[PDB]
């Protein structure tokens, strides 16, 4: 019950002005009521609030100039006051002013010398959920967001920096990218960046780091500002001759490159929850790199290392399904025959010189890994792992020689293979698959594996109950509760054949029972390729190129996290010879059309 | 044949006109006709008609003015004088001036002294599904329904008082909202709030009930007129400040919340028939309340309560896969070899002090279905009874110690699991299922068994035919018409294997009637996927965010019929300590856009 405490305290603000002369005279423009409460009498001008208000606040608030300026002769101290705690903390009233668009007492409290530069550090204020809004500190950004063009410039002709940082570094640019009205205030990006005259020797303001590093540029990448993504391109365009129909552009390519550790777009495009910043990647500048990058060196650097991997699997099953395996020469069947089993699984034998290669391809899966591990000391990596954690702990079963060794091979055989459908989208343009099962593992099935989870625990426990009666020699589908439940699953995906036995009488509770669940059998399975109509296969031939456009960059992504130099150089043309300088550029032709 | 005695009568009105001279000449704008007719001869003016018509009312009905100008002088008592019988009971001509929009007769008829207090209590006029439109009594709510201004406060200018009322008690605002234009009359409901300078003591006709007690705020939520539910709420929010963007608007919660025994609005609308009031929950104050009652204080509450059933039912199978199961000592398999069970289910065995720990746990289940019934002294709930009226028969069952007890334990395990899906909607955001088979249960599932239970009888008896020759030591589907149904009802779900035997000759009839079963069976149940891929899926898109709303609170109506206070507080912010009087609110800031 969080927020129930903001919501007490803001009907507490509304009963102290429903309760004093001065605050509620202030709410209505009564300048005549004003007059002699106030001149007349002793009233003390601290009267502060719910929340801290002063009488100069709600006059402000409630939009009531005319009230304003008669406390103006009452008040010479109330301008510079701030209101005072968790929630509004240092909002001056200078910000409720701007705030509301206009009042003309922006013009009215810098005529009484008021302070442009305290900061409003106040819970309100912070960027969060709770919080509809998010407009930064100092009163330039509150007067940037609301886009009101000459209330700006009036702040900067008395003395307004244009590179204050609130809590979270950022500047008044960044905030405006993260408007959520986005083309309304992009004309502000022009116009702040005109009164950059003081060219500063660290950056000149659109380089500016917050304090998680990023720049105004890349905050409009990961934030998927889009519109606003195409105009900051703008300027790093470099045009170079045009040909009729011919357009010889050039973009820039620093700031979007993999170049140095500040991981600096692609990374932090794939790395965010946020899903409308894959968005991004259909701009011209990105989405011809991220193809460059994948025709050359990109793909023939995977296919070559996907064959590797299915050498690897091959060269494991070989020393899988040969294993060492006696007759079973110790203790014979002591159960009555329901215990048969006849290999045991040998203890110590590594002669007959076949097995000299075995243990050479024994060597091969374990040494590969280790090279997996090693690889991931600091959706697919973790059944990269899980394969080779499961082989560590076969060479571990198998040195110290133990019985239950299947069960590490078991899962090291299925992690393996499923693992080689990570190479597919890589191989060849197939409208991406092991995704798009990922897209509805998570969203559908496991809401739907509820619904099969419950049925199939009653009709299980039900023919246990109507079977616990009968000789399990007939119908041995049900001799005890542990099968019964797995001889149903059979049924329910209707693999099995349904028991039945037609020379012995099956008891009537069956045939009632049974078929009240074969017809559920036949809906829910039924009902389940409509989930998996209209939820998964939405819209999605809009959003297939695109998610074969995701996926490549992830793989991108990881083999550059995963690759030494000296092999891959970056894409684009380098500088420095062409005399362009150290930025390195990428050069594109198109139609206009 | 009700609704014919209708028209056969309304003809007679025809043929009335047809045949009477004054009658006829008032039907056409003939002055020069009822001239002579009138004042030459005696005629009388007590002509009725088929149901009672006068002159007046004819000239009135076929909109001639000019004749009933002329009537008037002939006619000083008939503009007094009401209609008959049975249809039109007490409909006097000053209505038939109305609903003609005009005709400049109603200031004629009120120079003649009309009552504006009669009341039209015919059938013609009564609420029902025959008549097609509703305009109620009073000539006041003619004037209303029509949307005809001046007409209206023409009458307020003569003595019509606003707060007469009709067989069902409602007022002249209540037909305004069951009106089928919504917006077109909707500008009434201000203009008749404006006549209502005579503030009564009882209540300013805005909290007026019907007979059935319901105000006209909660008649537009119930009969889904949802755009004037918006308008209704205008009058009841209470702005506080403005800030920019923000808006922090103050709901009303008086008429909405559950708060008395009034069961104000959230029951009302689940528990109408009109599937368009849920279109009611889209509004803003309602749906900020129904997410705020689920995430506070509904849903912890509601998943507490459902693992305490989910521990009910496992500590029910406990106490019923364990049963007290003799070997079959008694009576051997008197039939040869078709009779096979070997327990019989023990008498009175107690002991071995397993059975003391079950003992407990046969009461716990026991205790809880009591438990269950005691709330339902005075969809889901059919089967929350019968869970536990299948138990309390096993008991019964036990205690007399008959013989028949497995009966009771499979309708008591079946459907005691199959509820447990009735908490999984509310575990997790699931989209919501176990009422979507709901939605198709009834409407495309009891229409297709039909389909399938017409042909399933056939050839199960057309089997049954041809292997009625036939040895059923080979090919046992089909040693009786009993097991015949059954038999066939596996294959048409393709579930047994169809039968075969390739040892022995199967009579030539069997492999032509089995193909026309198979292949039928792969086109019914083909041509079943088609109904639920129309029919069902529609646009569900669109209605599953509604289908998970209106599930939502019906879940949250019955938890308060069904726990008690001093561990619920209900919701929002209590009043009469911030001075606002005794109706609760609750907040919402919101941004302009």
């Amino acid at each position: 019950s969080w927020a129930q405490s903001r919501d007490e305290q803001n009907l507490l603000q509304q009963k102290r002005i429903w309760e004093s002369p001065l605050l509620l005279a202030a709410k209505d423009n009564d300048v005549q009521a004003l007059n002699k409460l106030l001149k007349y009498e002793d009233c003390k001008v601290h009267q502060r609030g719910a929340m801290g208000e002063t009488a100069l606040h709600i006059a402000a608030l409630y939009d009531n100039l005319e009230a304003a300026m008669v406390l103006m002769e009452a008040a010479p101290e109330l301008v510079f006051e701030p209101m005072t705690s968790e929630l509004y903390e240092g909002q001056t009233a200078l910000h409720i002013a701007v705030v509301n668009q206009n009042m003309n007492l922006v013009r009215a409290l810098l005529a009484r010398r008021a302070s442009v530069s305290a900061r409003a550090t106040g819970t309100a204020f912070r960027r969060s959920p709770c919080n509809l809004i998010y407009f930064g500190e100092h009163p330039l950004s509150f007067a940037a967001c609301v886009n009101s063009e000459e209330i700006v410039r009036l702040l900067i002709e008395h003395g307004a920096d244009i590179r204050a940082q609130d809590s979270l570094g950022n500047t008044v640019l960044h905030i405006l990218i993260l408007q959520p009205n986005k083309t309304f205030a992009c004309q502000m990006y022009n116009l702040l960046l005109s009164y950059d005259r003081h060219g500063d020797h660290l950056q000149p303001l659109d380089l500016v780091p917050n304090h998680q590093g990023l720049t105004p540029f890349k905050l409009a990448g990961v934030e998927g500002n889009t519109v606003m993504f195409q105009h900051l391109m703008q300027k790093r365009k470099h045009t170079q001759w045009t040909y009729g129909p011919l357009t010889s552009t050039l973009y820039d390519l620093t700031e979007i490159d993999s170049s140095g550790d500040e991981q600096s777009l692609l990374e932090l495009i794939i790395t965010t929850k946020k899903r409308e910043a894959r968005q991004i990647l259909d701009q011209t500048p990105v989405k011809e790199l991220v193809s460059l990058k994948w025709k050359r060196y990109g793909r023939p650097y995977f296919c070559m290392l996907g064959a590797i991997y299915l050498l690897y699997i091959i060269c494991f099953t070989m020393c899988c399904i040969y294993r060492p395996l006696k007759p079973r020469t110790n203790n014979r069947t002591s159960p009555r025959d329901n215990t048969l089993l006849q290999q045991k699984l040998l203890q110590e034998a590594y002669m007959t010189p076949k097995d000299d290669i075995r243990l050479v391809g024994e060597l091969v899966t374990v040494i590969g890994a280790i090279i997996i591990l090693l690889v991931e000391v600091p959706p697919f990596h973790v059944l990269i792992i899980t394969y080779a954690f499961m082989v560590l702990v076969t060479m571990v079963m198998r040195l110290i020689s133990a019985s239950g060794e299947v069960v590490p091979m078991s899962f090291a055989l299925v992690l393996g293979w499923c693992n080689v459908m990570y190479f597919a989208e890589g191989f060849q343009m197939l409208g991406p698959f092991t995704i798009m099962i990922q897209k509805m593992i998570f969203g559908d099935l496991m809401r739907f594996c509820w619904l099969m989870a419950v049925v199939i625990l009653g009709f299980a426990s039900a023919f246990y109950i109507i079977f616990q009666t009968e000789d399990p020699e007939e119908l041995g589908h049900f001799y005890d509760y542990p099968m019964a439940l797995f001889s149903t699953f059979e049924l329910f995906l209707t693999i099995i054949d349904g028991p039945a036995n037609y020379n012995v009488d099956l008891p009537f509770m069956y045939s009632i029972t049974y078929a009240a669940f074969a017809i559920i059998a036949t809906l829910l399975m039924l009902n389940l390729l409509i989930a998996m109509m209209g939820d998964t296969h939405w819209r999605v031939a809009h959003e297939r190129d695109e998610l074969w456009r995701a996926q490549i960059v992830a793989t991108t992504v990881m083999l550059e996290r995963k690759l030494p130099r000296c092999l891959w150089p970056r894409s684009g043309i380098c500088g420095r010879e062409y005399g362009l300088g150290d930025r390195w550029f990428l050069r594109v032709e198109d139609r206009q059309d």
